[PDB]
């Protein structure tokens, strides 16, 4: 068992640990990107549903008035 | 069974169905609000972790050079 193994082994540990942290930072950044994209997707769904809801809202709202709003 | 029940019953159905759609629109809007808030939370975690990672990055990076970068 060479003594230098300590230095080689020491760095090896740092690479493994650092690599883990590096991925954690990158993974989080990816989540933010996906989060933003997900939000836009909701806008599309909400936009269409909101528009449709409004159309029906007028239809039902009109009928509601007959009974008593 | 009064005939008018049809009108009363008709509106009742509309209120239940419309109410469901109304909540769906509001629920989605809430999701967007929470989504944005969640993103900021990630910034705080990433910001701190990123800063700490950088500090360690210099420490380990410096050591890596001794072995061979």
């Amino acid at each position: 068992g060479s003594h230098e193994n300590k230095q080689v082994e020491e760095i090896l540990r740092l690479e493994k640990e650092i690599e883990d942290l590096q991925r954690m930072k990158e993974r989080q950044e990816l989540s933010l990107t996906e989060a933003s994209l997900q939000k836009l997707q909701l806008e599309d769904k909400v936009e269409e549903l909101l528009s449709k809801n409004y159309h029906l809202e007028n239809e039902v709202a009109r009928l509601k008035k007959l009974v008593g709003e």
